[PDB]
């Protein structure tokens, strides 16, 4: 059992009896001078949810938002969720003591959402993998979906 965490039964390895295995990604890039962002939750082949986010949204914030959405949609179910964000992983797994100086709203929302799934593992996966393994395909799908959502919104459709 992890220590100095927020949800005592949270693990970082896949649970055998998971209902859902999902992949999250937050995308942030510069376009026409401003920072743009998107977030997504996917399986290897399906987009469960993807949205463009407000201008100025950092990649870190987008990653928190994507992970939060996965937790919300998995309320009452057993979830393995993969993120390639070290920031989102650490925010979910390690409790901090001080006032949150950045992303305070998104951190609070994530911490609340941790408690929604019946059982939960938040797992790190490498990003930009070339394989056709489940993790490679899932992470790729989430990255593509988040970037597509962000691009479509900036271009207006
Ligand atoms: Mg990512």
């Amino acid at each position: 059992a992890e220590t100095h965490g927020t949800r005592p039964d949270l693990t970082d390895q896949p649970i055998p009896d998971a209902d859902y295995t999902w992949y999250t990604d937050g995308s942030s890039f510069l376009q026409e001078g401003q920072r743009r962002a998107g977030a997504a939750v996917t399986t290897e082949t399906e987009v469960i949810w993807a949205r463009a986010l407000p201008a100025g949204t950092s990649a870190q914030r987008a990653e928190l938002i994507a992970l939060t959405q996965a937790l919300k949609m998995a309320e009452g179910k057993k979830l393995n969720v993969y993120t390639d964000s070290r920031y989102a992983f650490a925010t979910a797994h390690v409790h901090s003591e001080g006032r949150e100086i950045k992303n305070k709203n998104e951190i609070l929302a994530l911490l609340k959402a941790l408690f929604l799934p019946k059982r939960l593992s938040i797992i790190h996966c490498p990003g930009h993998q070339k394989g056709n393994s489940a993790e490679a395909r899932g992470n790729r799908m989430a990255d593509q979906a988040a970037r597509e959502a962000a691009m479509k919104a900036v271009l207006e459709t």
